[PDB]
C-alpha cells in the first residue's frame, strides 16, 4: 500500500495468534509491544525516548505478521504507551518513506 | 526521494534561521525540535511518549524547510532528546510510507 500520513499510521498484527493494533514508525529503531507472552528466554535492554527509559524484554527471533505481510525478528515487551512497529520489522516487509 | 530504513530517516531543516538535523517520523503526530527561540505567541502543552511525558512550547504557523520541501505548521519547543518531524508538517510535504 500508499499510506499517506493525515491519520496516525495504525495497522493489525499477529503475533501468539492474536491480533493487535501497532503503529508503524519510522522514527522508532526497534519494535515495541505492551505486555504480553511470548516463548522462549529473553535479554534486557533499557530504552530512551520522550521523558525518558523503560526497561524492557528483549524477544529474537519471533514470528509476527504486519499488514498481512510475514516477519521473523526482535520484539521488546514492556510498558510502552503504544504498540509500535519499528525499522527493524518496517525492513523486513519493504517499506520506505517517499515524497 | 525514496528513504530507506536501513538507517534512521535523518534530514536537514531549516527552522528559525538555523539549520538542524531532525528524524522524520511516522509515530509522531506533532513536531517536536530541541530548545531554540522562536518568534510569536506560544502556550504550554504537556506530551507524551515512551518514558512519560514532557512540557513544552507549542508555537503555530512556524515555517519550516524539511529537506528542501517548505511546509507550515504547529512545531513544539522543549527537551526532546531527538528532533523529530511529526506527521502534522509530513503531510505538508507529500510523504508516504510504501510496501
Ligand atoms: C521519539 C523518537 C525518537 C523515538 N520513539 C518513536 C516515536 O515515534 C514515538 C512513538 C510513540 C507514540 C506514542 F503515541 C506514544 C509513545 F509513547 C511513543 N513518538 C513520540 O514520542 C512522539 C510523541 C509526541 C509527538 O506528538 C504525539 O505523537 C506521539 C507522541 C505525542 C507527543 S520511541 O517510542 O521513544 C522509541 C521506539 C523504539 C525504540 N527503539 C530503540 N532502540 C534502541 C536505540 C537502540 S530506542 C526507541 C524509542
Ligand atoms: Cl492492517
Ligand atoms: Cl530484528
Ligand atoms: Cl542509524
Ligand atoms: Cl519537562
Ligand atoms: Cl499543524
Ligand atoms: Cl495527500
Ligand atoms: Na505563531
Amino acid at each position: 500500500p500508499q499510506i499517506t500520513l493525515w491519520k496516525r499510521p495504525l495497522v493489525t498484527i499477529k503475533i501468539g495468534g492474536q491480533l493487535k493494533e501497532a503503529l508503524l514508525d519510522t522514527g522508532a529503531d526497534d519494535t515495541v509491544i505492551e505486555e504480553m507472552s511470548l516463548p522462549g528466554r529473553w535479554k534486557p535492554k533499557m530504552i530512551g525516548g520522550i521523558g525518558g527509559f523503560i526497561k524492557v524484554r528483549q524477544y529474537d527471533q519471533i514470528i509476527i505478521e504486519i499488514a498481512g505481510h510475514k516477519a521473523i525478528g526482535t520484539v521488546l515487551v514492556g510498558p510502552t504507551p503504544v504498540n509500535i512497529i519499528g525499522r527493524n520489522l518496517l525492513t523486513q516487509i519493504g517499506a520506505t518513506l517517499n515524497f
